[PDB]
């Protein structure tokens, strides 16, 4: 009942605002406090040695990143009550002839894709250089956001429609080793590596910049857009469907078991209503 | 106020290995760990961004930020077993002995002893010997086991002093702007150890060495806790002496220094942690 909008649906006031949000989260210091999570999360293996970690390559990226967003979304909400988090639905966008062209990068919202000349940071739109802050891997202030557009030769175009109802198709949430290598594993696939870099991963790896990699990717605001649509994905194949595992997995992995750097279970976060929020579809 | 923090002169010989077997269990379920990185995440959150204060030290945050974190760290223990709690290792008494690396804290039966030399330093000795326990380095890989350099530097070759702890007993504000590194007549800066230190918190740091001589590996070593619990057993007792005198700053610092801020990377603030006994617990002495 607070309603997640396709961000094509977003009235121009609507924008406005979610981006006037952004930068009072940001001016306060609430922001940092997000990049710093996330960042922490995926240097948090679990357990250590192993490619897993806290947020990502496990059966908690899922419930990790829905309490992430919740929390974003609490802290705009705190700023201006009628701000939700917004969607960007990649899966439709692939379908332009150049999806660089999408009304979500518009100037007056997210801006546009990286200058080649200024070796790819980003000046059009409210978080071109020189309007907002970024930090680097140690926490130190980076210089501005970079954005390469499909610039990859692994990640040339985002995931089409069709690579999310192929997804949606999987019947198991996650299964063991749970891990990178899970198969038939709707988190695994979802997250982008059965075949990778596909999905999630992929849409990472197509916006290029902090974007493109997991240390830095928050600090460009898309990321939250992207997620709400990864969680828009994973609530859709709630709807139809139950975790794994249950015990037995990896402490911080586990269906109840705390997710770092938060003391959020899974089970804490299984079901959006209970967080009091629907995507409008 | 009633879970007491006792002088680890002061356990009796049971009490010390319960207290080991609890940080062995809490380490074995994954928990300890969560903590480690706690720790290294704050130090690495810089307030503001490019600024040399961060969310756990530097700042006037550097108190309430390890009394929260001794907090957490004293419940999961007593989750595990409620008759435990946290001891504080009194290094200003130690430092009277003529070799300080003899205390009954480096015991083989409790905290282990100095690293060795003759293999580059490891600890060998006790129950977090390289074998028997697990260290993360600063990308939060695995590492070797505990290392440990009592007083091999020049600039810490000695444990702070009871005449250190009192001078510091004596400033009259808890901190000073600009609340960083060279805050001046400030308790917290003090005790902290930046004033012509290393000295004091900043001290036994360095006195210790291995991974306790750096801020993002530190808590890999047991005795953290009980370096850090003397050092809140100090602010305790300087808060009673100066009872009229409050937190620093009160507003317009940097966010999350100031008294009602969330503090990284938890949401509770200084504000929260003020008085130990709403925390529930008392020190000895
Ligand atoms: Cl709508
Ligand atoms: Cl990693
Ligand atoms: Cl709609
Ligand atoms: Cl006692
Ligand atoms: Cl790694
Ligand atoms: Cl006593
Ligand atoms: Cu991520
Ligand atoms: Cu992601
Ligand atoms: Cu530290
Ligand atoms: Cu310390
Ligand atoms: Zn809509
Ligand atoms: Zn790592
Ligand atoms: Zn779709
Ligand atoms: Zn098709
Ligand atoms: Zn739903
Ligand atoms: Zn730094
Ligand atoms: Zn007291
Ligand atoms: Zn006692």
């Amino acid at each position: 009942y607070r309603v997640r909008k396709n961000v094509l649906h977003l009235t121009d006031t609507e924008k406005r605002d979610f981006v006037r949000t952004v930068l009072i989260l940001k001016e306060k210091g609430i922001y940092d406090r997000y990049i710093a999570w996330h960042g922490a999360a995926g240097k948090f293996h679990t357990p250590p040695g192993s490619d897993r970690n806290a947020a990502h390559m496990s059966s908690a990226f899922l419930p990790w990143h829905r309490e992430y967003l919740l929390r974003f979304e609490r802290d705009l909400q705190s700023i201006n009550p009628e701000v939700t988090l917004p969607y960007w639905e990649w899966e439709t966008d692939a379908q332009m002839q150049d999806p660089s062209q999408s009304q979500i990068w518009s100037a007056d919202f997210m801006g546009g894709n990286g200058n080649p000349i200024k070796d790819f940071i980003v000046d059009t739109g409210p978080f071109a250089a020189g309007r907002w802050t970024t930090i680097d891997e140690q926490g130190n202030p980076s210089g501005g956001l970079k954005r390469n557009f499909g610039a990859t030769k692994e990640a040339p175009t985002l995931p089409t429609r069709d690579d999310v109802l192929n997804a949606l198709k999987i019947t198991q949430y996650d299964t063991p080793p749970w891990d990178m290598t899970s198969q038939n594993s709707f988190r695994n696939q979802l997250e982008g590596f059965i075949n990778g870099p596909q999905l999630h991963n992929r849409v990472h790896r197509w916006v290029g910049g902090q974007m493109g990699v997991v240390p830095t990717a928050p600090n460009d605001p898309v990321f939250f857009l992207h997620h709400a649509n990864v969680d828009r994905i994973w609530a859709v194949w709630q709807i139809i469907h139950n975790y794994q595992p249950m015990k037995n997995g990896p402490f911080g992995q586990n269906f109840r078991d705390p997710m770092y750097p938060w003391n959020t279970t899974p089970e804490d976060v299984m079901n959006h209503r209970k967080l009091g929020y629907v995507y409008d579809i």
